[PDB]
């Protein structure tokens, strides 16, 4: 571990790995840190989704998602246990207990949100989920010319997109998915459209998809190597970044302090150029704990010297939720071309198809598939081959349904009862909500209480705005239950319901983009360089200073590809000596 | 991937990696193969709440231990929901759905049996608790000879606590550790003896220990490498083992037969030695499916040709557990030595201690750390440090308490109102009784139903048996609940419990040991080798033919490093070439 | 079931539990307000709950 | 079969049944509030004791049946409060309200 670098970065997951792809490739001799350890198998940052046990055990991924995210603020406890033993040593009083935050008004949270601390981030457990923004919901990176906007935003989407692996083919030929998406087609014909869920993923096999993340943006290999023996990259594990050093004047970054915890020494990590991307929350984190904004309980009557809209207008998206069970006649429709002579199980029993008929509603793929799962499974009473993919549906955000849907089947765990009902038969859906920005809403660093890191403890101040965005939160109820409708009716256990706020982990907003400091009440300008500062830049959904409610990460790729071209004008690589 | 080796070994968990160290150590050429992949970061098959996240939320741990456990048998649900909507698709019969297994009586099951595949197997998420059998729980390997017997027990399990470092130190100075032991010691004294559970780890500062894994036995590295200049070993991952060949006459293994999983091909391997360490129950699985025992449910009408004992007599543990709130009490007195004065947060709060004084109950390392906690946070009501670590404490199996019993704290997962008690007061206590060996307990696989790697479906017969076992098993809830109560009342949420058949994990005598196949109704002699089979050796838990309540891995390691001996007298490794 | 049709509870602390997934459009309280017969003078670490 | 222990309680003067100055119950009288915990010493380590009794003499007739297992029940729901206007002699040195006629 040298101390000199051409670039530091803060992060590991798939924002950063933006960064070091276009900053290693351009030559620059890269660090990253990582505050969490490798643990994805040979390949570093990768999916652990990607091991042919979760492959064939889905629903236990659930549990690997749990098992890595930590709650950002717990408020104190008051729940009465008032079944102690009389021997049990008992409190007088709610006392701040087992890492909760005295902080924190349990009423103004986001008790939904969590951060994660592994190489990859966020990335190696993520749903992979790739949507662009259309304009209403995007940031503009050109002010008074929507046609040069619009354009650079294509060649920056279609950059992130490449680097993702992002594809709307990977669930074709499911026989599930085509029974959605046909349907919904039809019953919003003319007024809708529907496709593919836009997914970060390529398929290997009929039974196995390699999911994207971190690793498939940058390997995270120590260069030089074999296969790029003139590229310069290190990555430290298990190295908490705790704070940039200011000079005195503001205008540049001198040093970035680190704390190895494996060794426990603490360090200077000398760079060009600084830049964040430890996720919405901890960017912000790590800048107050530098001097940025202003740490401790907001007093807007000593308002900080720098980045004072830092920790404002943050967003958070309503998020809603239920399950249907397909219905009858849709379960029907799947074996609509087939004939079916005799008894299941009995001695003729035959279903068969004719190839290439014009009163076939079903592409021959799909016959071919119901026949042979019906003859070979006679004991089985459905219709869709055993080893079908998950249907994978989407009606994209518009201004007549301003929400993100995803009509799909990720990880969940289903109780003992759910568990009665057939899996074939389940569909996910999950509506995204825009947040307005508004300057009340808060992330804010406690001055007394500490994480486990022994950092500025987080605490949210947050409510949906009234107005818009609550009228949309539940107009977007109301239009999850009138279409899921069309497909079945709710799965008990499941029924319609708005999930703990933060739970859907979209934050942004909390260092926010804009072209003017000032004017536009933001952190960073479109280059996603800290205002003031010649050498500090931030990447992440913490940029996002609009009202969005499809899935952001896309989006902040596309603006860390933007931030790295500033980067390559600005930023000489030194000699490789 | 060569085609040839010296020996091949199935299964990468602890007791593989045992075979590996001793023959990889002796000069043989090794391959191993595991069905699961490498996901521990850089240490293959090492334990993965060895991670600096997990030691600083160890509760989070217990979504690692469920998200890789899956299911051995599950019945067929009969659950009724009945509040589907009208046009819900409906069953009109409870039929085999979500890989449910048709052939398990579900009042006949080991329903919380699970099973890893992951590098290393289970010993990437295991407690490491590795006490030794005493006579009474042990199988012998010497007849006619108790001294000899007890010599050779002495020397394996010498080595075997090497290979894993067991110690009994790592917790010695706990507050809650000694609090709880030294309560206990009193109550039983003269009665029975308290000490620390020993444990597979090695602490390494006052916050971190860490726990011994397969890794810490072998380190799963491709050899020849830098260190290991001389030795040979191959590891392959995703490599499903499904048959060992056999010759006509049943006198010798003529080699493996495996399915690559990533290219889907399968192969042959030929190997001198072939060792099966898959785990109770896949090695049980993979000799079924090489023609060994008898396929489908058992019949007494036709018994089989080959190792009739197999999959019979099986033994697993019954388990209760509960917690514990610490008593008011023990509570005051861990600052019994303790002068207090004055008021907390107030300038004149003074907490102080006479280091050495005669009349003090608890040692100067206790107090002081007692007086900083109480010092430094007097908002804080509790005399126990934060960072104090759990108690490890057990009274070892004897004839007057014929259970193991294990004092402590592991991962959890607590309710939302058993978090309002804060940790510091929670002991678990977990007693684990001994099941007589049984031929009408069985475990068996179907010639009909497959598993999610096509290999034929596991199915248990299984009760306690009447008599003894049934008696000790509730004769151990009654002391649970007796010593329980001598350190605190339970936990509301963790009353005093069975736990489901078969969630302890401690499956044995599913291939099991003796020194004469029909006399001892057994499947390998006391080398481990197959009866009737030159070449083919059985490692693993399922080898233990004994009634035994302690946790058995130690035990079982021991009995590879055995099987090993007679290997390196009976096969000669090739030149090294 | 006809007990407890009959027996009323004799003092209830003020109820602390937090809901926080309701739709943004409901009314929602921005403190632990005296609601339901509720009994303010109650310290619910002092009670008997389950007298009635 | 169903196992019920009870224990006794100790009566001490800061265990109480108080009524409010403000609030009022559904039938306009003064709030009923209670300030009381199972006094240390005695009445604790009894009822300890007690749960453990249970615990063995239960188990002499079978296992216990899951979702009802060994607990003590939230205070109070038992309903044998007794000492809120309580008996003696002596008003003053017995700490009473009546007398052994019950006459206040
Ligand atoms: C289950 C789940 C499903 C999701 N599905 C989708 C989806 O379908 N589509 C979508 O667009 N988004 C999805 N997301 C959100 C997405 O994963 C995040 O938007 C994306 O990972 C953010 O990228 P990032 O690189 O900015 O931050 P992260 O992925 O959060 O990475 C930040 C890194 O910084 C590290 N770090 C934190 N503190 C320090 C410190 N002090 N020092 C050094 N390092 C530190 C952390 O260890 C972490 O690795 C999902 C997230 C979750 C977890
Ligand atoms: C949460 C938990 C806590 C535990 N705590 C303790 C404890 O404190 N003390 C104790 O003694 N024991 C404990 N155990 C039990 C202990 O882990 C096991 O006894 C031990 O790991 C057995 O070692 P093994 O090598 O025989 O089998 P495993 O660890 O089961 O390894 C078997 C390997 O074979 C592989 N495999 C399976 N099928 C195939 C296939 N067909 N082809 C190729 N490979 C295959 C599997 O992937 C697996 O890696 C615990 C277990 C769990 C999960
Ligand atoms: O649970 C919330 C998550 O669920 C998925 O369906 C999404 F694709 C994500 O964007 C999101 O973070
Ligand atoms: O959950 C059951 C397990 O719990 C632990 O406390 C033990 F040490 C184990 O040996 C066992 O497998
Ligand atoms: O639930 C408490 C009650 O339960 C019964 O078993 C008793 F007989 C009563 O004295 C008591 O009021």
């Amino acid at each position: 571990m040298d101390i000199k670098y051409d670039v530091v970065i803060v992060g590991s997951g798939p924002i950063g790995c933006t960064y070091a792809r276009e900053l290693v490739g351009a030559g620059y001799k890269v660090a990253m840190f990582d505050i969490g350890e490798i643990d994805s198998g040979l390949k570093i940052g990768a999916h652990k989704k990607n091991t042919v046990e979760y492959q064939k055990n889905i629903d236990k991924f659930v549990n690997v998602i749990q098992g890595q995210l930590m709650s950002v603020s717990v408020p104190v406890n008051t729940l009465v246990v008032d079944t102690l033993s009389p021997t049990s040593w008992q409190a007088s009083t709610f006392f701040v207990r087992n890492g909760s935050n005295p902080e924190q008004d349990p009423l103004r949270n986001l008790s939904g949100q969590a951060v994660t601390r592994v190489v990859g981030g966020m990335s190696t457990a993520w749903t992979c989920a790739t949507p662009r923004f259309d304009r209403e919901q995007r940031p503009l990176l050109v002010k008074d010319d929507a046609d040069a906007d619009d354009a650079e935003w294509d060649r920056l989407y279609t950059k992130a997109e490449s680097y993702f692996q992002t594809g709307t083919d990977q669930f074709k030929e499911s026989i599930r998915h085509n029974l959605v998406l046909n349907k919904l087609t039809e019953e919003y014909k003319g007024q809708r459209d529907f496709q593919q869920i836009p997914l970060a993923a390529t398929r290997r096999s009929p039974t196995f998809v390699e999911w994207s993340s971190a690793n498939t943006v940058f390997d995270l290999q120590n260069r030089p190597n074999t296969d790029a023996p003139e590229e310069r990259f290190n990555l430290f594990p298990a190295v908490a970044c705790e704070r940039v050093v200011r000079n005195a004047l503001n205008s540049e970054i001198e040093s970035l302090h680190i704390h190895d915890l494996i060794s426990g020494d603490r360090f200077e990590i000398k760079a060009d150029v600084y830049v964040l991307t430890a996720g919405a929350v901890h960017n912000t984190q790590l800048l107050v704990n530098s001097g940025f904004g202003q740490l401790g309980r907001p007093n807007p009557a000593n308002p900080p010297e720098l980045l004072p809209s830092l920790g404002s207008y943050i967003t958070e998206q309503s998020l809603v939720f239920c399950q249907t069970v397909m219905s009858t006649e849709l379960i029907d429709s799947v074996k609509s071309d087939m004939t079916i002579r005799g008894t299941p199980g009995e001695l003729t029993y035959s279903v068969t198809y004719t190839p290439g008929a014009s009163t076939n509603k079903h592409p021959d793929w799909w016959n071919e598939k119901v026949k042979n799962h019906m003859m070979q499974h006679q004991e089985d009473p459905l219709p869709i081959p055993f080893e079908d993919p998950e249907p994978q549906v989407t009606t994209l955000f518009q201004p007549s349904h301003p929400w993100h849907t995803q009509i799909h089947r990720d990880a969940f765990s289903y109780g003992a009862v759910q568990q009665s009902i057939d899996s074939r038969l389940i569909v996910d859906w999950r509506f995204f909500g825009r947040t307005e920005p508004k300057e009340e809403n808060k992330l804010w660093f406690s001055d007394k209480i500490t994480d486990a890191y022994n950092m500025p403890q987080p605490t949210f101040d947050f409510r949906f705005p009234a107005g818009r965005t609550s009228k949309e939160a539940e107009d977007m109820m109301t239009d999850m239950c009138v279409m899921s409708a069309k497909i079945g009716g709710f799965l008990p256990g499941s029924l319609p319901q708005f999930m703990e706020p933060g739970l859907v982990l979209h934050l942004g907003g909390t260092h926010r983009m804009g072209f003017d400091e000032k004017e536009d009440n933001c952190c960073v300008n479109t280059d996603s360089r800290v205002f003031g500062f010649k050498n500090l830049f931030l990447g992440g959904c913490g940029n996002i200073p609009t009202a969005y409610g499809a899935n952001p990460t896309l989006t902040a790729m596309s603006l860390a590809i933007k931030s790295c071209e500033y980067i390559k004008q600005n930023f000489t690589p030194s000699p490789f000596t």
